[PDB]
């Protein structure tokens, strides 16, 4: 669907037979969910934001259902402080800024 | 216009007389730029991202020109490794996300 912005973008998401929130961020390169098991390999990995960066574990072609929609790729698992939707999965879903 | 997400949502944005590149950003509840000189009274703020926290000056009703569209709202000056445009901002464009 369409959504505006003047609340936070948050969505359902169905990732490792579990359902969550998730904040559609158009700022995030990569997708990144708060501590849970994702079953399989994983790679680690740094990533940099505001204040600094954290270490996650990077698993590669999960499938995650946001809102819906079925996008297979990279997800990264850590002490993010919110579920957030990357650009990597955001292209999957066909989703669009618009003004 | 309408914005795919295959690179980062960059525009050019005009702010104190400043011509600057800052990433149109749904996961940011605010505006916040790199250091520049912002005329007038501010006020200590802290922000939380991803690796922690930041202090900011936070600078009220400052007039922004983003891709072409005004709009006057609060701004954030400090050490983010990105100028980001957040909801704040966002909403006065007509920013929307669609999928
Ligand atoms: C994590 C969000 C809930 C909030 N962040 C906005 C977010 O879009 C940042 C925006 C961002 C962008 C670049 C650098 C720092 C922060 N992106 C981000 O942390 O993404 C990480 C995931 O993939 C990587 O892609 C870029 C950074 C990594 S935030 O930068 O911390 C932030 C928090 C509060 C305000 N007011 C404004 C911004």
């Amino acid at each position: 669907p369409q959504i505006t912005l003047w609340q936070r973008p948050l969505v359902t998401i169905k990732i490792g037979g579990q359902l969550k929130e998730a904040l559609l961020d158009t700022g995030a390169d990569d997708t990144v969910l708060e501590e849970m098991n994702l079953p399989g390999r994983w790679k680690p990995k740094m990533i940099g934001g505001i204040g600094g960066f954290i270490k996650v574990r990077q698993y590669d072609q999960i499938l995650i259902e946001i809102c819906g929609h079925k996008a297979i790729g990279t997800v990264l698992v850590g002490p993010t402080p919110v579920n957030i939707i990357g650009r990597n999965l955001l292209t999957q879903i066909g989703c669009t800024l618009n003004f």
